[PDB]
């Protein structure tokens, strides 16, 4: 289409198309209980993101936002996504450490909070508030990497693949709250063609990539 | 009123409300936690979708969604319905044959890709596009018919109750995708009022119908 | 603001704030599976409270709903909060007494469709049947009464807190549909402004009272 940033969410939807695709087939031969939910839970996140990712690029999953002085193009179906993909990559994590459930409950809470204040701020007419939004959405970002880091003798094979998972996890999450900021939906700073690529980057390798080091490791078996 | 479909909205509303009101008396002695289970599942879908067969009776769920030339009008609360009581129905489901959490994972996250999929195409004004969301929206509500199939020793009163609640729902769930394409929301070849009242007849079976089946079953005592 | 309500927005902001650090400290040093439990529900419950606060505060939990002559303001916002924290203050209730998860899954539900059908009549641009949905969510409400009271050995620890916090919970929460009504939301009766004091002197104390008199009883621990 007339939007430049189109083949980004394009490609994006085709990669969110075959992870989903390829997991659901390397699943197919597991019957181990504990397996089957860490493949349930990681199929699950890129067959939402290209549900997302498809409604964004048919223009479904935008509206305009005005703001300081413009008509702002706001992908919103993002917000969609995240809410409950977040929780779900969260609930990997845990699943592997075996976290209790009050641990549990704090996390997926304290995502609710950051995707749905991120969405606030999203589509807040008063440029200024936004900001406050966004600030709130970190903090709550950063309260799930402290607990993710301080909240939690697991066998080593969890261990290992626990601990990568969580760096992955807060390198690239940590990247979203500044691509936000200097992208369309804040300051203005980076045009919204280049932030569709880095939130299409960023959302690739968080979901798609992040599954395929969980599931092609043992620490998911019983 | 001025829709010729009140008639089956209203007609839906009562229905569901007596049978809220009868699957509530009938589980007012009920003290076997697995049947409480039960009972709670299966009393509450009959009662979201009376506030939902409401709120289309009285004009709150109803939208203008302009199409295909058209300001076509769509019902939109029939997803808002949907999106909690067709997991709930999945879940009575799942907890006859005590299906594995991954197992249930699948099934509740494929639904709700169908439901939120549904809705969307429902609300698209690209006319075209309306159909790839109903086909993608398809796909889940075939992958959940194969899991019922082929995703799963139980006591025989849970077998013989389960393959009966199964052979419904898939004969019910399956006729909703045809409904919709060949109703207002898709082709426009059904009217509006004759397929209110499809939706009518196979909503009233697939909740209260299936609930009497199951309700009235000792599959549900443990 | 120019809105008189704002005071009371601003107070309700800033009483959820502090509570919300107030329990994230104190729950700081809990390494008692079950007390993290309840320290998770009890913190997030004003936590979330105190982004809806905010964004009435800052007027975007606001909306115009033209009926009965009028255009009334209406702050949909509680309902975002709601239909999250009250669950969540019903499960603070049940995971103390150990509840079955049937009575659970009956009160989450009977939850759902309280704030839910709050929302829709909140909403209603037809006068008359703004009061068909208050109706329908009280009785959703005092079927959650009817459970707290009839639907339920425990250890004293936690008897005695059960009663304390179950007492709070009838008394303040059978205000609400009280105030609704007398509100700007129904009779138009009271003003929003002193509707607004109403409802949040409530909240802080079904949330934060509530939450002090829970977190500092013993019964929450293992
Ligand atoms: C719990 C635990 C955690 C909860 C944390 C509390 C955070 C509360 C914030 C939330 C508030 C929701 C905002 C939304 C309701 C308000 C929509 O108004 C928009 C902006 O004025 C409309 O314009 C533009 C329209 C835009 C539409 C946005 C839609 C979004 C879609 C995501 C929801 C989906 C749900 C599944 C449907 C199938
Ligand atoms: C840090 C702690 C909270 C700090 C809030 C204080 C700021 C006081 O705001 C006044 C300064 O003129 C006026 O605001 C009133 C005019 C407008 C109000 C905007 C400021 C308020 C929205 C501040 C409310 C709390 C903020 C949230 C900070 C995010 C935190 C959770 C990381
Ligand atoms: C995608 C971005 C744009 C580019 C950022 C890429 C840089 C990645 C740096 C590697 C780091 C990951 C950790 C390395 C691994 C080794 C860690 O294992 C440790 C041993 O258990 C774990 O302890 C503790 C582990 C420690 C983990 C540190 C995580 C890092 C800190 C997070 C920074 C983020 C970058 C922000 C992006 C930018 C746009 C602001
Ligand atoms: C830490 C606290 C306790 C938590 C609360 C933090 C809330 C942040 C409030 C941000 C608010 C001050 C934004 C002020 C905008 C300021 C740049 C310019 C003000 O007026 C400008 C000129 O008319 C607006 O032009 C428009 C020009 C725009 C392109 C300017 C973009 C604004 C930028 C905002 C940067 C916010 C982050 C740097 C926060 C850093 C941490
Ligand atoms: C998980 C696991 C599974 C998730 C699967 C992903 C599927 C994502 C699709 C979802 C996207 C939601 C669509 C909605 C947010 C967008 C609303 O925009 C409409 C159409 O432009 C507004 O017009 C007309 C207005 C219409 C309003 C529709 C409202 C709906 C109501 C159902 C939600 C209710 C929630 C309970 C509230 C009490
Ligand atoms: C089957 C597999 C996916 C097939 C998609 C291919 C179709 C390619 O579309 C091009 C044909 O001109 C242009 O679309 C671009 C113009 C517009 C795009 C419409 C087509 C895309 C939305 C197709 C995206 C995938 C579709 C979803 C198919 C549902 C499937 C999950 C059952
Ligand atoms: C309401 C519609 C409009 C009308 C359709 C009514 C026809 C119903 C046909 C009966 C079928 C149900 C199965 C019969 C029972 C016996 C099955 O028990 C078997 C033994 O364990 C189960 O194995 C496997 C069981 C097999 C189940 C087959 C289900 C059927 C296939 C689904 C078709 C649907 C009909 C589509 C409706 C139309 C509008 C497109
Ligand atoms: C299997 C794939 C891999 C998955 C992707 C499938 C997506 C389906 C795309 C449907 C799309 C081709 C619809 C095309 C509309 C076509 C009938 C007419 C095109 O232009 C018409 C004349 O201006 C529109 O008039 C309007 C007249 C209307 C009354 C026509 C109604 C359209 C009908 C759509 C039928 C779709 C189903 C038959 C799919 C069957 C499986
Ligand atoms: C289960 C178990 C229990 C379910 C019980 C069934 C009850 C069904 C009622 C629900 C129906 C939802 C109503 C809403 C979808 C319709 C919005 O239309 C409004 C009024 O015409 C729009 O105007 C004004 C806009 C207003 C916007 C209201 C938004 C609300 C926000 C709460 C949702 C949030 C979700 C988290 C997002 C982050
Ligand atoms: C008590 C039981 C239900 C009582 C409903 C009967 C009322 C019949 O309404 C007719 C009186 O002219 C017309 O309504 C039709 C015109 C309009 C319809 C408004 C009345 C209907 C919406 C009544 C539907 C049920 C009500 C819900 C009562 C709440 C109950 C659950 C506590
Ligand atoms: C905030 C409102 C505006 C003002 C209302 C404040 C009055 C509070 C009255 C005290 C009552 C609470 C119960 C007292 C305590 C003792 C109860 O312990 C009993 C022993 O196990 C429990 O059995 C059974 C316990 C019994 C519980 C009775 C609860 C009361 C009945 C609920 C009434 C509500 C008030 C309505 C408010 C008004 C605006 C309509
Ligand atoms: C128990 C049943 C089985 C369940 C169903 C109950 C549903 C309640 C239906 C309420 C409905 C009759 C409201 C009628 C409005 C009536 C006061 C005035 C009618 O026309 C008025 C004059 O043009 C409207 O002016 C506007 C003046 C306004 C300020 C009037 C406010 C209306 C008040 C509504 C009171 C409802 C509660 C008293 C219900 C009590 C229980
Ligand atoms: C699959 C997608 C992932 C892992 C997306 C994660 C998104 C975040 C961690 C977003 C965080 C944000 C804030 C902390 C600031 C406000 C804006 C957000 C929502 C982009
Ligand atoms: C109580 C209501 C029930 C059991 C409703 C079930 C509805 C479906 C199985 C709907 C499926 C649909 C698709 C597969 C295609 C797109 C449109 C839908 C949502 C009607
Ligand atoms: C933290 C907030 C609490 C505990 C709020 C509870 C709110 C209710 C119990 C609301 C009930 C209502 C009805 C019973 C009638 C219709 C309107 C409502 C939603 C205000």
């Amino acid at each position: 289409t007339g939007r430049p940033e189109w083949i980004w969410l394009a490609l994006g939807t085709a990669l969110m198309g075959l992870g989903t695709l390829y997991f659901l087939v390397k699943g197919m031969g597991v019957s181990d209980p504990d397996a089957k939910k860490f493949y349930a839970i990681t199929t699950l996140v890129p067959a939402i993101a290209f549900t997302m990712y498809l409604s964004m690029l048919l223009g479904y999953g935008l509206t305009m936002v005005p703001f300081g002085g413009e008509q702002n193009p706001i992908y919103w179906a993002r917000y969609a996504d995240w809410l409950f993909t977040t929780p779900l990559l969260l609930l990997d994590l845990a699943l592997l450490v075996d976290a209790d459930q009050g641990t549990i409950l704090a996390l997926v809470g304290a995502d609710g909070i950051m995707i749905g204040t991120g969405l606030v701020g999203a589509l807040t007419k008063v440029y200024s508030y936004r900001f406050v939004w966004w600030a709130i959405s970190t903090a709550a970002m950063l309260y799930i990497l402290y607990v993710l880091f301080f909240g939690f003798s697991m066998r080593p094979e969890v261990a290992s693949t626990f601990k990568v998972l969580r760096n992955v996890t807060v390198v690239l999450w940590s990247a979203y709250p500044v691509v936000w900021l200097i992208g369309s939906e804040g300051a203005g700073i980076v045009p919204l063609n280049i932030e569709t690529l880095l939130f299409m980057v960023l959302d690739v390798s968080a979901k798609v990539g992040f599954g395929l080091i969980l599931l092609r490791s043992r620490a998911i078996f019983g």
